[PDB]
């Protein structure tokens, strides 16, 4: 059966759950601490798996103890490991995450490991007949554009029913990533990217950036407690309010939960308006739980 | 018979250090300057310093087998710390502490995670042949069990001539009510600035005057107060002081308190006066604050 492919990076999150944000130069006792497999594309596979959609993860990996944890973690979620790109240099990146249970905040201290990125040559090895949807987490944009051109070229030879749907996420405010707006059926732009571009709402960001998307594409922008908006070729702005839980305890991976839920809903043939609502409902539910498991 | 060792009873921690250029704002993503794995724990860090200073030492702590235990045991072993009294546990794991070191300000922020590792009990301590040690330092943790260990040392000392008596030090570093009974034990009592402030004291002198009535007859109460230096108070009621010796650039204060304690113990265990030991404690700890880790102190 056709799967959803997620192309991105896997990070190991070292999470410290606290009752208050630590003051500089103090010693605080953690409520709990845990290891969790992170990374945008990687979190989206976890959510797609929990929602019941067969999915695969394509990312760079370096052999060892961290890879054993990560691959074992993916296996627990039946996330297909076929396209794992093993590297001979670098390590899996580690992120230190402070989660403030009282405010719901997540603070990340990121450590780059010098792990080589998935290249266009690595992607050429992917048998595209096995996938109905391919999601690409924007990172090494010049290589990723070649991957997207490979998908576009495959799609020209397929009937409309057999075309692979594509989504791209532009989550970091890096100039190199903005070329990715012109690719994919669904383009996810983060609130962080929108604010760095001068936009003060999801609606402003969509109207201001729609000119950059491919003909027929849907541009999506989640705006935390203000909910999420989308804009398609008909010019109709779509919106869903946020659905915050009674107590916000964990926002780590909330954006990834939203993206996976929108992809899931759209792949099942739901409207963009239904997909936005579903995204907000699942991410909102996630924000009231530690991790992802409790969403189901 | 060989030179007698200094035994440190405490816990070994794995420090997961994030070196940063600024203190992270809540809900933001920051890139670390570097990240490293370092063996921590108060008594464990004091062993590192005693070893670097050249004093033979031994560490008694709980351990759970695994990758973390292999890293911390190999690290202690590189410092020739005697580990024959390591208590291997069948439940729990070696604790992990997340440390944020702000290179710009010289701060250290600790997020500590108790990994349900059982503590060293009084029954575990009963197995220690005390004839090996000239000094026993106890990092306050499971106080009711530790009080029994201290009573065992006191009982051993009643049967020994004054030259053969084992000197004892205790550290009360965490502001936990259970630990305050430990002030009544040991020849030397270390009280942290954190404990003193939690108890309402605003200076080392106030803390020493305010807490001296709780120490054993003849004990020396010691309190280091970061950039204000360190003070000590003994049975004559004379408050002793050393100013701090700050480095030109304060880069790493993680384990500075442990550097001070080990240096004071080292100095007193070598017949130096309390005044000489305070000065030495500030000199070594002040030097440590100017460098990442402990090795550069020598
Ligand atoms: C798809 S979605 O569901 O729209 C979504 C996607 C991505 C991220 C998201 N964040 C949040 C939502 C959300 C929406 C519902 C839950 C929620 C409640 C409260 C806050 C606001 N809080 C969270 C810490 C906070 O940002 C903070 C900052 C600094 C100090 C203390 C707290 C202030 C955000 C969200
Ligand atoms: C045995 S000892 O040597 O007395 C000692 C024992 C234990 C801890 C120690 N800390 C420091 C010393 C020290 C003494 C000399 C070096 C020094 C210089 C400057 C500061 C002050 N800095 C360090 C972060 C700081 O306290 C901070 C607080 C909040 C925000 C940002 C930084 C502001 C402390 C020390």
């Amino acid at each position: 059966e056709k799967q959803i492919l997620c192309v991105g990076l896997v990070v190991l999150d070292v999470i410290s759950l606290v009752d208050k944000y630590p003051k500089e130069d103090s010693e605080i006792r953690c409520l709990s601490q845990r290891w969790q497999r992170g990374g945008n594309a990687s979190n989206s596979c976890t959510v797609l798996s929990l929602l019941g959609a067969p999915c695969a993860f394509m990312g760079s990996m370096a052999p060892g103890h961290v890879a054993d944890f990560v691959l074992d973690d993916l296996r627990r979620y039946s996330v297909d490991l076929r396209y794992t790109v093993f590297q001979t240099t670098g390590s899996v990146p580690i992120a230190t995450v402070i989660i403030n249970e009282a405010s719901g905040s997540r603070t990340i201290l990121y450590y780059d490991r010098s792990l080589p990125d998935v290249s266009a040559t690595d992607f050429e090895k992917v048998d595209l007949t096995q996938f109905k949807w391919i999601h690409i987490e924007g990172r090494n944009a010049s290589e990723q554009v070649k991957m997207l051109q490979r998908i576009d070229a495959h799609n020209t030879r397929q009937p409309p029913e057999q075309k692979i749907r594509v989504s791209v996420e532009v989550e970091k405010p890096r100039e190199e990533l903005f070329q990715l707006f012109g690719y994919g059926d669904v383009v996810f732009v983060s609130k962080d990217v929108a604010k760095h571009l001068g936009f003060q709402s999801a609606e402003e960001a969509l109207r201001g950036l729609y000119g950059r998307v491919r003909k027929g594409a849907v541009l999506v922008c989640a705006w935390a407690e203000e909910g999420a908006d989308a804009l398609g070729p008909d010019g109709k702005l779509l919106h869903s309010d946020a659905f915050p839980p009674p107590r916000v305890v964990d926002t780590l991976g909330a954006g990834d939960t939203f993206n996976a839920s929108v992809i899931f809903s759209l792949s099942q043939g739901r409207s963009v308006q239904e997909a936005l609502r579903f995204g907000c409902q699942v991410a909102g539910k996630k924000c009231g739980l530690q991790g992802f498991d409790g969403i189901v």
